């Protein structure tokens, strides 16, 4: 698979090597892992990589919480493939109360206390942005057991679905805390065109790289939990294609959605609406982009 | 607009301009053009030319006949942009009876007579390949006017409902009357999925080239007969992307569908299941999509 050309410049945290080390450290402490097999998959996908290649501008003292959330929520995502809709659903709600504070965790189940420790992190460094994350996450974990994945969906309906499913509203403001960047409620609504089209390049890159792992899932996992939902079978069904045909398709249009950004950002600039904290917001956008592709072109979870 | 690559090379039928001057010339005396600016423009179209293009080994005696019946039907098509769909169904279905032979023509009214003069000469020349053509073309006529044109379609669901209103069927069944080419049904039922690729292939490439006439239309004519029904507009909405990059996204797919051609006409071949009526045939599919194409990038139709 050969990507198409992209003028965007992936760039990765500088500090990639000491916080992957700091944060699979404490993973492989704390979470339960069925065997080694499965430890050695864990450090092989390089979860604190892809958070540095998203946010290559976070603060040097804040990069860290992002990688332990982004963590917690890949090991989660994989565990509820084995589970329906039902038990999926209810294990997220448990996360909830923990992950507000609002309920103390149970210190012998790793992912209680996992959560319950990053957040009071969180708050304890910055309390007014680390809240912001909060709906967002919980916005993102209800719609992984939505119901709505075990009905048919064409491209567009599939898109405005995924943009939950991909976590969009979630990374934006892990992003802004990871950066201490600080938008105003007009700022925000201002850029809602833009994140609407990132999230489409998130998602459809994911797709086309994460398929033969989601294929394989879904004929050996949950039927629920497990169920293919995904932009390349879409395309592959109402194209009549192959699958890797449906992925060279979808690339391009992921490099017409980067076209789009550009526009939009210049349209924001010419209209008198750019501001210093967007302009860098909109950049920060750019750098998921590339780096999502970038991590997801060489990590051994899509590969092996 | 750059075409990709493409390995599918055209040919044209080598008595393309004397049956051009003939058909042109008939048409000329016989069809109520408003005036001579719509004369020139008819001329300019080239329709015996793309006839020529999608069928360049009819025989010598019958290329005159499908250029004919083109050429008519591209004339409705146009008077249809100034109906409603009910005048538009009211129109076709009183040429069904008449085409049939069943109905005599009002010989005050051209359409009427040039309709029923062309199925009578070709029911003369070939009467069981000529009847072969009438459904398809019925099939076609209703799909023209239907309602469905007015309600929102997604990509698959276009690319079904497009495959009646491209004239897929009848364009196979009048390649087939014009090359003398018989087959079996159970010939013809090996070849169905082949048929249904070539289809997405005609229509998208239609699509693309005919944008912005159909555009120009969708403002100018009537707001039914003229409604924009057309996967480039149709893919801009699912995706959220302008015309232009439609086009492009819809091209790398068109490149797709070729690869398919050639992938399902091999394994007829490997199969043992490709007679030599069926490889004529499936050559013949494969003429109609390299002649539509060069056709639709050279026609001043489209260009002006
Ligand atoms: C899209 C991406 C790499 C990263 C964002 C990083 C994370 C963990 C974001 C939180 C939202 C999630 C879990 C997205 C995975 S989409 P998925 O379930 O399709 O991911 P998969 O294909 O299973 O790796
Ligand atoms: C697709 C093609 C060039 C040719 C087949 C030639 C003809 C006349 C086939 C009969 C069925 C029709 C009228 C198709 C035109 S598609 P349309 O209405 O979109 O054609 P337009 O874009 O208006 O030129
Ligand atoms: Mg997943
Ligand atoms: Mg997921
Ligand atoms: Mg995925
Ligand atoms: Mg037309
Ligand atoms: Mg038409
Ligand atoms: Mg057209």
């Amino acid at each position: 698979l050969e990507p198409p050309p992209s003028t965007f410049q992936p760039l990765c945290h500088p500090l990639v090597e000491e916080v992957s080390k700091e944060v699979d450290g404490y993973f492989l402490q704390h979470w339960n892992f069925p065997n080694e097999k499965a430890r050695k998959k864990f450090v092989a996908a390089g979860f604190s990589r892809v958070t540095c290649l998203y946010f290559p501008k976070a603060l040097d003292d804040r990069i860290h919480f992002a990688c332990r959330l982004l963590t917690v929520l890949f090991l989660i995502d994989d565990l509820l493939e084995y589970m329906s809709f039902e038990e999926g659903s209810a294990y997220n709600e448990k996360l909830i109360p923990i992950s507000r504070g609002d309920v103390l965790p149970d210190r012998s189940i790793p992912v209680e206390y996992i959560i319950y420790d990053l957040w009071e992190s969180m708050r304890a460094h910055d309390r007014e942005m680390a809240d912001e994350i909060l709906e967002p996450v919980f916005l993102f974990m209800r719609a992984q057991t939505d119901r709505t994945r075990a009905r048919p969906m064409g491209l567009g309906g599939y898109l405005e679905y995924r943009e939950r499913d991909v976590g969009k509203e979630l990374l934006a403001a892990l992003m802004r805390f990871s950066m201490g960047l600080k938008l105003s409620p007009s700022e925000l609504q201002r850029v809602r065109e833009i994140d609407a089209n990132c999230s489409k390049h998130l998602s459809v890159v994911n797709d086309i790289y994460s398929y033969e792992k989601e294929l394989y899932t879904s004929k050996t996992a949950h039927s629920e939990g497990g169920i293919l939902c995904t932009s390349v079978q879409i395309l592959a069904q109402e194209a009549d294609v192959t699958a890797e045909a449906a992925k060279r398709v979808l690339f391009v249009m992921c490099r017409e959605w980067e076209l789009r950004h550009q526009l939009l950002v210049a349209r924001l600039s010419a209209e008198g609406l750019e501001t210093p904290g967007l302009a860098a917001y909109v950049e920060g956008l750019e750098y998921q982009m590339s780096g999502n592709e970038l991590w997801s072109q060489t990590t051994l979870r899509y590969s092996v």
